[PDB]
């Protein structure tokens, strides 16, 4: 730590991420998870700098405890005991199994050791999570369990933690992140979103920021800049959760505004070099994104690996 000249980050993976078997065809990218693995080790393969600032963490299924101070007991256990209601398992978008779940725990348990890593060293991104469309007691969009709003309880049980902001810049509204905190002083959610896109309906995060369809980089950065630059400075977070979803981009199959890579990269680059020059601890997840081709969003993900090797120079 101490030893460390510049800041180790910490990433924060697991092999179950891609294990889950879905049809050709399906919505859901889901080999995203291993491709993108898969390259950051070519990547310290070939690099010293790659090999020398990354480290890999493996997570630990989260238990229950974890879930329920968020999630209602009743769906949590419709859920492990796959017997969650056909139309609502439906909404979600996959098919009920044994692996989705032990999944999803994972996942949970990783974002939650994204930020026990992120408090210690200062950064950590965890490559899954960003689950904003669970609620307490429904899921829907891909999402079971809201790991950003899970996490972000968690971390105010920790001394050194008592006001989360979660910032969310996935091109979705984060929805079930709001709902979740909404009664919660000390946890602040900021989602930017194109407004067309999924859900139709918005209830409130603590600030939202809308885009019409087919925004473009220089609208898109500026405002994320500014307002996030206020919000740290307005809050003055203990911790930043912040989603990293890369459906904005300008080619992603379901979002609606028109971001390039290199402005997905400044954004990545402008959040990480905020919370290093305040001095305040930041967890990642990579979030959303949709391409036929899964290994189309590898390049877009690998942008937030590559601000933090940036931010992670002396
Ligand atoms: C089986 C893994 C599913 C992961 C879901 C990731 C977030 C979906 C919602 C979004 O794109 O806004
Ligand atoms: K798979
Ligand atoms: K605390
Ligand atoms: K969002
Ligand atoms: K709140
Ligand atoms: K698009
Ligand atoms: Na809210
Ligand atoms: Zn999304």
């Amino acid at each position: 730590h101490h030893h460390h000249v510049g800041t180790m980050i910490p990433l924060i993976y697991h092999p179950i991420y891609s294990q889950l078997d879905l049809p050709v065809g399906h919505r859901y990218p889901i080999n995203k998870y291993r491709l993108l693995y898969e390259e950051i080790v070519r990547q310290r393969e070939q690099s010293e700098a790659w090999q020398a600032s990354f480290e890999f963490h493996t997570p630990i299924a989260a238990e229950l405890s974890r879930i329920t101070p968020l999630h209602d007991p009743d769906y949590v256990q419709a859920l492990l005991e796959g017997r969650l209601p056909a139309a609502k398992m439906r909404r979600i978008g996959f098919p009920w199994s044994k692996t989705l779940i032990e999944r999803t725990l994972h996942s949970v348990g990783g974002t939650c050791l994204t930020v026990e890593q992120a408090l210690q060293s200062g950064v950590a991104i965890h490559l899954s999570g960003g689950y904003h469309h669970a609620h307490a007691d429904f899921g829907s969009g891909f999402c079971l369990f809201n790991d950003l709003a899970i996490a972000a309880h968690f971390a105010l049980s920790l001394p050194s933690v008592d006001k989360v902001l979660i910032i969310d810049s996935d091109v979705h509204h984060g929805d079930g992140t709001a709902t979740l905190c909404a009664e919660r002083d000390d946890i602040i959610t900021l989602s930017f979103h194109c407004d067309k896109n999924f859900p139709a309906r918005k209830p409130a995060s603590s600030m939202d920021v809308g885009f019409a369809n087919q925004t473009g980089d220089e609208e898109f950065l500026s405002t994320f800049i500014q307002v996030v630059e206020m919000a740290v400075n307005l809050h003055r977070p203990d911790l930043i959760l912040y989603d990293a979803g890369v459906d904005i981009h300008n080619d992603d199959e379901l979002g609606y505004l028109s971001i390039s890579q290199a402005a997905i990269a400044q954004r990545d680059r402008f959040m990480l070099g905020l919370a290093k020059q305040e001095s305040i601890p930041i967890a990642c997840v990579i979030g959303g994104g949709y391409r036929e081709d899964h290994a189309a969003l590898v390049p877009l993900h690998l942008e937030l690996l590559k601000a933090a090797l940036l931010s992670a120079g002396y």
